[PDB]
């Protein structure tokens, strides 16, 4: 039926982010960014995407919602290393949070929701915004699980035009992302598959 070209999204889809707040930043290279979490462990993440350069200074107070690119490493030095990419964003937060208008499709028929959580920030990471649509995806939708349902696409489009998207059937092109957006400025999101 399919190749690794589902079997690997079907990995890095279904898992699952990390969400940690309130960390501190202990250096900020180009495409590069050196966080330590509340709980002692640093964060190696990184910055592909040359329209997408955070530049939070040395002592600054972020906020993660990324990604793991490889299994953490334990020094015999008691310190925990993440690497993972993007997702780095600022603190700030809405009164009383929301929940995304989202609406999968499968094949023509409307598909209901399962699960799709309750969000409290006002900028997400488009890296963030492609994990939730795609894991909520891969998981009550069940994309990357049969070849009936190896494609398709999603759209957030904004309280004023503009518009994002992606295609499921390759991995986020994150060499090329836009900054985080005030994600309660956003009209409709949408997810189509096949
Ligand atoms: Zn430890």
């Amino acid at each position: 039926s399919t190749n690794d070209n589902i079997k690997d999204l079907l990995d890095w889809y279904s898992s699952g982010s990390d969400t940690f707040t309130n960390s501190e930043v202990l250096d900020n290279s180009l495409g590069s960014m050196r966080i330590k979490n509340t709980d002692g462990s640093i964060s190696l993440i990184i910055f592909p995407s040359p329209y997408y350069s955070p530049a939070f200074t040395k002592g600054e107070k972020v906020d993660l919602n990324t990604k793991r690119t490889k299994k953490s490493q334990h020094t015999s030095e008691g310190t925990y290393i993440h690497f993972q990419i993007s997702g780095v964003t600022n603190t700030e937060k809405l009164p009383t949070p929301i929940e995304l208008p989202l609406k999968v499709k499968v094949h023509g028929k409307d598909s209901p929701l399962k699960y799709w959580p309750k969000f409290d920030k006002k900028q997400l990471a488009i890296s963030t915004l492609d994990f939730e649509i795609r894991h909520q995806l891969t998981q009550i939708h069940g994309l990357y699980r049969s070849s009936d349902k190896t494609g398709g696409y999603w759209k957030i489009t904004m309280n004023d035009g503009s518009t994002y998207q992606s295609d499921l059937s390759k991995k986020f092109e994150y060499n090329t992302e836009k900054p985080p957006i005030n994600i309660d400025e956003i009209k409709t999101i949408e997810a189509e598959i096949n």
